[PDB]
């Protein structure tokens, strides 16, 4: 939820950086690759601690680093789902409750006794998604790259995301693409060099890393 | 290159509970299913084949007996040499190391010589377009310059064959560009190319002639054309 005043160095890669994401709220992190926009997101998960300042969080954050972890191909698919999904906090009675659910959004109940060694990658993928969907995290990271192979598998997971943002959560949009900010983002920020430039509605930000590109 | 008589087969444990109770009698409990049964391939240098099918099919579990991760259980494969997959890419990659030193494992782990990766070390380093972050540890790299740099050192090793899974490469359209123009050279240069994908059209522009593979075994083979009309064929009796 809030960033305060954190600081990461390894040069210092975040310098002064201060960020709120409110609940229901669909945030866009714009910038140049370089700009260290992965390492402000590790430290929102929590994988990277802040070297100054803190960070509190309400609850676990769920992003790509965090998608398919702690699968092993050898175990089955139903296997996995309680790996991974005890990996993201989800407690047992959790997992039992949402199990059903989660293999039906997957849609491999014929596969999912199978071992994920066999599995395509796309199947992968699209586990590793309905595991994290259903998580019910705080917050999710979307980088573009996620929801790639959507044999319309995206709409489900973009309508658990509406679900998601009536319940309170918050998403953070990692993409170039400027249009779709404005589509999908109430609010959006620009990083450089460690730095938040200019922050505020998605029009405005985009008007400012026009201005840089 | 060449897979002859391929045969893998499975554990198939039906409830997880089952893994234990093979413990306690001491017996099997588990199903043996085979994955691939009488698989008989050849891949021509200077090729673009398509694996289509479904997911069951064992596209996944064929794919990595070519690249060599899985041993078949029967048959024999020979490759003259390396296959480069997802699985390949940016194998080996440590975080804490600087992105110029992740690339020495990398191309040590895919089998490039000490001599090899300095002769062609400037390009690749110039086609990640990483210039200032090359210094830099992984750590600090965002996921697409992890994705970027991981393509370079494995475009440029030059291996026999390429396996592009259609999921796989998703990226910047101008850089998935540069490793489309890369793969058209690596054509030209005798390389060849496996196109998997879900997208008829992608495999009948792209593929010079295509496979399908069906519970295990490849129903039809030939010129793309047949192949997507068998795939379309084999949906309706399903």
């Amino acid at each position: 939820i809030r960033v305060f005043d954190v600081w990461k160095k390894y040069l210092w890669v975040l310098k002064g950086i201060n960020l709120e994401i409110e609940k229901g709220e669909v945030l866009g992190i714009v910038g140049p690759n370089g700009a260290g926009k992965s390492t402000l997101l590790k430290v929102i998960t929590g994988v990277t601690e802040p070297d100054k300042g803190f960070v509190e969080r309400s609850g676990k954050v769920v992003g790509l680093l965090e998608l398919g972890t702690g699968f092993n191909y050898e175990l089955s698919g139903l296997e996995n789902i309680y790996v991974n999904a005890s990996l993201l906090g989800l407690s047992r009675r959790e997992i039992d409750e949402k199990l059903e659910s989660i293999i039906e959004f997957s849609e491999l109940d014929d596969f999912i006794n199978k071992p994920l060694k066999t599995y395509s990658s796309g199947m992968i993928m699209r586990l590793a998604f309905s595991i994290a969907i259903h998580t019910e995290p705080e917050c999710f990271i979307i980088d573009e790259a996620l929801a790639v192979g959507d044999a319309h598998f995206q709409q489900k997971c973009f309508r658990k995301l509406k679900e998601h943002k009536q319940k309170g959560g918050s998403i953070i949009f990692v993409s170039h693409d400027m249009n779709a900010v404005k589509i999908l983002c109430d609010r959006a920020i620009l990083l450089h060099k460690g730095e938040i430039i200019e922050e505020g509605s998605p029009e405005t930000v985009t008007q400012a890393y026009y201005k840089l590109k």
